[PDB]
């Protein structure tokens, strides 16, 4: 839109989903976690010790934290998964977190709502 | 009137009312607002200020002034009837001012007294 092809316009995505609307939430959503593999990539071998798990959950609350700081996100949640951690999967490798966060409300439809009025007349203009 | 039609004759106006008797009456308090209106043209739109009853009670000071110093009338009074002047009738553009002024009385009817006595009669003549 606006004159000569002046900029962008729309946030919105093709998608019938409607909680993945932004592509806001999208890019979020996926280059958060490239920062997160871009960073771990040591995490990903290793003899499993018994500090692997803290380790990774704390790697994890260093970066998740650091985009928070940079307004990339608003709060988030890194903890690992109990009911799935368990000897059977640790055994074959395996090994689960979440990582639920918050990101940016792209503000959107502000409603300036307006009242021509003629309160302030008498404040003004007669005598004063 | 008199030769051969040298003059008019009569200042008189055919009127029930008495107060406008007179030509000279209607005719100043006709072209009197002529003059001021075309002068106050600007008064007649324009977003009203806080100075705008200002500046018209002050125009109309100047038309009418001048007006009195070259003879048009005898001493004049212009102010804004407050009795009017609201914040409704202004929203609504309105507004109200008084003129009241008097106009030059046409000289009319000089009564020539006359007496031939015979008091300057011994101050000549007799002796002397």
């Amino acid at each position: 839109i606006r004159d000569d092809g002046y900029r962008l316009w729309g946030n919105r995505t093709l998608s019938s989903d409607s909680k993945w609307a932004f592509v806001t939430r999208v890019r979020t959503m996926d280059l958060v976690m490239d920062a997160i593999l871009a960073g771990h990539k040591w995490a990903v071998d290793r003899g499993i010790t018994k500090t692997y798990v803290k380790d990774v959950t704390e790697g994890l609350r260093a970066f998740m934290r650091d985009l928070k700081n940079q307004g990339a996100v608003i709060n988030f949640e890194v903890y690992a998964d109990p009911d799935l951690n368990s000897a059977s999967q640790l055994a074959q490798g395996k090994v689960y977190w979440n990582i639920r966060f918050t990101d940016v409300p792209p503000a959107e439809n502000p409603n300036f709502r307006v009242e021509v009025t003629d309160q302030w007349l008498t404040e003004v203009l007669d005598v004063a």
